[PDB]
């Protein structure tokens, strides 16, 4: 279970501190003190994915937070979350959340 895997939770905390300019997987591993292979094994075992893909999920969730709370353009938000084009940001966002960034912002005020 992830909370009982301190190395994995450490890596995730480090990733959370580096969203706009994300660390390479190798750099996460160096800073947490495991090999790259070991870091990959942790992510595969305790989260079910690879570190780079979890990092993308994290950056997409920060983007969702910005879509719900700012008037920053779609382009601005994509750049702030490490994306390098609008089409790349919006397409990956839509694949992940099954709505577009524009739809997420339109729906931010949903009162439940
Ligand atoms: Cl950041």
């Amino acid at each position: 279970n992830a909370g009982s895997q301190p190395k994995l939770t450490e890596a995730v905390s480090l990733m959370e501190a580096n969203i706009e300019e994300p660390l390479s997987t190798d750099d996460i591993a160096y800073y947490v003190g495991v090999s790259r292979r070991q870091l990959e094994r942790l992510f595969k075992q305790y989260l079910g994915t690879v570190p780079s893909k979890y990092y993308l999920e994290l950056r997409l969730n920060r983007a969702r937070q910005l879509l719900q709370q700012t008037s920053k353009s779609i382009v601005q938000i994509g750049l702030a979350c490490g994306f390098s084009s609008g089409p790349h940001f919006s397409s990956t966002y839509r694949n992940h959340f099954n709505i577009t960034p524009r739809e997420e912002r339109a729906q931010r005020a949903q009162p439940g």
